[PDB]
């Protein structure tokens, strides 16, 4: 349970702007100190997961986030073969080397120049027969004409290490380098990907998260029309770590069913179960088979969802609840409420929640899967697209209803930095050393309006 | 009864701000399945009532928003010639097919233009001794000058079929069609009306709604002025379904007079009163002979008469209490609390009102009496006007607000109020999928409500 | 007592934000069914007082609202002589007749020109030995030269009526008229002063505030330095009808020691003191000898007071608690929270207030002391000038606020005072009809309210 | 404990934005009647502590505070050297007449027109060994060139008196002066210091804040990394009036440590420790030996603590909470939520605080450390900078989140301006509860809850 100040017994559901965490007695040093390592069974090492929203994940944003600890779930409708190609991408990467952009020198700029934004890393290897032959730069680009071949303006002068080198020392090789980027070489001197000074710490600090044979971990999700049985068969045995079972609203009929069918399969997991706000909801699904809840519906009261129908609830008292109910039923609850600021990922855990998952806020990196583009003020945001009877799509089509990038700190990665810096504080300042132990220690207290007024 | 979750009891009245509907457990599949008819005695198929404001209610709202399943109450004292000429007209005409526009080749150009705008086809028929001859774009009008004759820029290549065709194949034979208004015609060839492709979905969604001899449902108001009981006799008298009398505050000797006035002549027909935000008025009126209470007074917190004389009521509040008194006595509750939102229409049928009266948000239409004008950002928006004892007037005239016609924008993309009702209906159906609820007496029953604080807004 | 729906009963005081106003079943028919009079002994028809601010009363103030049923009190500290000057000047004017810009034909346009918005009648009227010999209007002084002398530009046409004309007539015979001023001539012909087609029918409706003698009403204010009793005894003697202990903190010894000063004269005057929000203050000061406690400190939360000393009270709940105190004492009490809403008038009145005391919003009409002047966008506005040893100068001003003279924007369409009253009394007697009250004690007896969250206002 | 009227029993906690105090009796005549002294040891006459913040803490604050009667916090982690010389700098200073900016004849104007306007007296005084020859405005240095000597452009008419003339007389004397500057002379004719016409009234009015040996109190701050001990020995014995440890989470085990090391020395100066919302973390601090308890965390909802870890607490319920703790164990407590208006520091010290510690709004005036810039407006803002192991600096810095700037008011631009601004606002709170004095205030006071309503 969740303690609250004396007095606090409020007459409403709270929201994560009515509450705030009452700092404890704390023998944790720093912030290093704290364990962000998940019991959920997602096997994430930092209480983050990213959403099935189509702009959100992409090849680039599984491989990047599961480095770092987090895991990534696949859209659910998304074709069979595009799916087991990811995965084996994925799972096939290196744990402390990341995959940078390859360019052969056939390639014309126009190509070079678009494919520069797909990564973080600010810099692009060209490739020749599996091997690095220089790397390409924004400066590069400027001036050549569109069409030209990128042989002519490549960089061949840059930095090489062995891949397994100790990073601690690969950042001090780094230190005076014209360039952030290190090529990391394979024993035969092929590519096998690259490394950059932050990068590096990176490895130092975040667990990464893999399976039984030590591959990245990924998951996938699916809806409830159609084949349940087939399809979650179809993904499971495509090398999945996780599934995700997903609704607008979670508690139905057609939902109790379709995790009947995906549990009577036996696939030996974790199995994650669509939306719902409440104990009975939260119940019903767990019984039916689900490992693991996901909790949230209308959260904000301006938000399409509320002025379209009424409906919805207060993220807090949505997870305190659904997650206390989890619990007796020897299970989790996830956090699905719209995360824009790391207090909301640091309440929810406080609330109870295991792990949150995060939505559009990540589509404004690198690593989403839409283009990089640029308004009139040329700041930078990402696009993407959100594409059986013709006489029926018109009619239920009949009622059916891009993000900007921080130039600073354009990487996913950053945004984790952001993250986790904050929850880590969370952590210190309630006295305790992980996730586990910020639920139970944790004190809250509710606060008015009238702070939020000027 | 409406349930709140356990702990949720306020020391205030509660605004739509202040709730929230959770959802439970439901067996209902899809929006589909969900009947949104009405039990009121009003025979609307779905929750809507568009306003007695004179703004809002004209014929060629009647007719639309009827066909659709809403009912349209007619502005009080309406000449009643005009009103009987605007009731024979809205009985008369098609149950599945619209009423295009109509052009006599010897009319202008810059007339055709200015009634292009009056409905939401995109198009308009010109007709010769009652037979198509073609149509008129806005891309025909765009060159041309203004006092050419239309005979000029007609354009005879449209898409035709007879009258009582299925409604599937008519949107089949419209798929590749450059305009998407087709004509239908009657068994003699002449001109029954139009439909278009998301027209004639609507006719295989919504259900229309019909009088005992088969016409489209209209209603009318009339104030508590004068003899309320000639007025509401010549309105029935006149083909009214449905009577309201309407005044500002609902609760007072006069109004309830007027009702027995009314009722007493016992013209078999559902009657509606005033305006109130107590269970007391409530009463007070059903006792008095009305069949359905209308309610809000005041419900915004800035609104004008919140402001100038301190009064009101929180609407979803004045709802619930003013909706479990009607029950008691077996009669309902519309209502009238301004909707801006399909929750506003959500919410007030959680709270037990019967059906929901919908405001100056319908002004906003094509089919609206104002004429559609265009502001300098060339921004769509509707204007209309709300035009007495021998300088006796100014007297009265000096505690009047005084307040001079005013328009409202308009959505470009969708401008119909067909399209408004794809929005309010969709929503509606969502909140009911929600609680598990196949109709609207389920919605009541089975919905759980809660409350949420002011911080949730920052 | 005011009653509060079920269960309403904040951990909070509450603003007029914070409340809602019940309607109940009324039995009153319209608005003039309201008598608005007032029992505390102020003697004013409508619930009004002008505060006794520089920057808002002054002779022309006094004069246009004691004529519509309120009263005006004159600043503290302002010169004896000038006080006595300013009180004959207004008991001396006509009860139905207003009192025109004079001017003299030797008088310049400038001076013409600038003396016509010191008034809104429009006009003013050109006075030869006594006698209006033609009127001068803004449109005559348009292309004319500053310097040009008035007798060049003055139109003579004009209607004219003796003084004592029934006000009806007087309205026909400014029916057509191109000028909406009516000069009223005495027996001899010499000017008592003008009327309007408005300004007449005001008469019909205001009932003027008058002493023993059928003079109009005014009251002055005195500060609780130096000697009180003396400066209470000149300005009784001098004709005040009322008088106002005025002080930030009304609850002080130095308050009390006043008050005991002028109570002790006998002078048989309603007699009214500075500011307290507490039921405590409320007994202190009565108990001293106070007829009538005016509350409020600090009400707004961002207010100046406030956001420098943290103190204050919400107003809607110091009225009550104080009116409170005082009804049990034998006495009244005036709302002195700042109303920019006929709501905040209404609301007070409701929460128990006797009187309502308005502020600076009135210093933006044309009645107001300060001259009319205009920004870079042409929008009119007032402006006003609030003007022992240095070194104590020097030091008292140290941690004064030091805040220079001030303006207020003026409401184009209704601009004279007169217009402010017509909108304010119009909600009070609105939020009469709504509780079903007749007058101001009953509307304070038979009041349902309500709380209402923040949420509202999102 | 504190009254709050019937019925006003929130379920939530409390800022400063949700109470108001409701007036008493009062027998208090005027403002000037009020004694702002404060209990707490720190020798100040006025409530008011500056922040040990490196933006607003100058020796030219730490001055023109203790002068007025507060007391100003030198940051930690400061070179020990700079502190004393500050400390020697500041204990040496006069307490009725100020220190104005000096010129040499040989200085440029580049450097006299950047050099005026860190101080609020309007004019620089040009010496000439140790005697004064003129004064500098302003409008000198309009015209010349930016390298000509200033030599050139001086104006030699101002005003003289003796040091230790009565303020009242030099008053008069400047009255019509064309420069609100006076020249106080030594008994040699030496430059002794200035003063104004304003600068006078204060005297009359602010009691300095002084030592045992009369000298002017300065205080200064230690962290809890390294070690604390000799950290604090050296400062205290740098001359040092008041000591304050100061961490971002207060209730931790290393800070529990950290004052126990500065306790057991046993300097004999009040003791104050680092920051805490709870009645818990108040006593724990005391009973670690803490004299005086720090308290603000996450003050603000909006505010980046609160937003980046959802941790904090409303100030006004908890300076009331740990104000009883306090009060109870015999020791007092200061008010850390930054104030950005009188009425903040008027609540915090009816809650029951002894002080009030105030943040970069200081910052934002003439005598704070920054430069002052002009925007494209031309708008006077203060700027300043925030200035071991190479592989920890890009792993610690990994996680942490540059120097600000804040606008200046160009009406009032001094600190002293500030504190009439503050002082006045408090001073009518007491006359409105009807206190003489700060112990009354915190007894004498009434307080009421508000809803948001208010604010629309």
């Amino acid at each position: 349970m969740v303690r609250f100040l004396d007095g606090h017994t409020p007459a409403y559901d709270l929201t994560y702007n009515d509450v705030f965490v009452v700092p404890g007695r704390s023998d944790v040093a720093s912030r290093f100190d704290v364990d962000l390592s998940t019991v959920d069974g997602s096997g994430t090492t930092i209480p983050v997961v990213v959403a099935n929203m189509t702009a959100v994940a992409g090849r680039r944003m599984a491989e990047t986030v599961a480095r770092r600890g987090g895991i990534v779930v696949l859209p659910q409708d998304l074709p069979i073969t595009a799916v087991s190609e990811t995965v084996d991408f994925v799972k096939s990467r290196d744990l402390v080397v990341d995959t940078p952009v390859t360019l052969s020198p056939e390639d014309s700029v126009s190509d070079a120049n678009a494919l520069l934004h797909k990564r973080a890393h600010g810099a692009a290897v060209v490739v020749f027969e599996g091997r690095p032959i220089g790397l390409v730069t924004e400066a590069n680009c400027a001036g050549v004409d569109r069409f030209a071949r990128v042989r002519d303006i490549a960089l061949s002068d840059f930095v090489t290490a062995p891949v397994g080198t100790d990073p601690r020392e690969v950042f001090d090789l780094l230190e005076h380098a014209p360039i952030d980027v290190a090529v990391m070489t394979a024993p035969d001197g092929t590519l096998a990907g690259v490394l950059t000074r932050t990068g590096a710490i990176r490895a130092g600090i975040y667990t990464p998260a893999v399976d039984a044979k030590g591959r990245l971990r990924i998951a996938a999700a699916v809806g409830i029309n159609g084949d349940v049985g087939a399809k979650a068969q179809a993904l499971a045995e495509a090398g999945a770590d996780l599934l995700v079972i997903d609704t607008a609203h979670g508690h139905q009929a057609k939902m109790l069913d379709a995790i009947k069918a995906v549990a009577s399969l036996d696939l030996g997991l974790p199995l994650v179960a669509g939306n719902v706000v409440s104990a009975e909801g939260t119940r019903d699904l767990i019984e039916a088979g689900a490992s693991i809840v996901k909790v949230g519906v209308g959260p904000g009261a301006m938000c399409t969802t509320r002025m379209m129908t009424g409906v919805g609830r207060p993220q807090f008292s949505a997870v305190v609840e659904c997650a206390a109910a989890a619990r007796q039923l020897g299970g989790h609850v996830w956090a699905d409420g719209g995360v824009r600021h790391p207090r909301d990922v640091a309440l929810a855990l406080a609330a109870g929640a295991s792990n949150v998952m995060i939505g559009s806020w990540f589509a404004g990196t690198y690593e989403s899967p839409g283009d990089l583009l640029f308004d009139r003020d040329d700041r930078p945001y990402k696009e993407s697209y959100g594409m059986d009877s013709s006489f029926d799509r018109a009619r239920k089509g009949l009622f059916e209803e891009r993000m900007s990038l921080d130039p600073a700190r354009g990487g996913v990665e950053d945004l984790l930095d952001h993250i986790t810096s904050g929850v880590r504080s969370t952590c210190t300042y309630v006295g305790a050393a992980n996730l586990p132990e910020l639920h139970e220690k944790v004190v809250l207290g509710v606060q008015s309006a009238a702070g939020f007024a000027e």
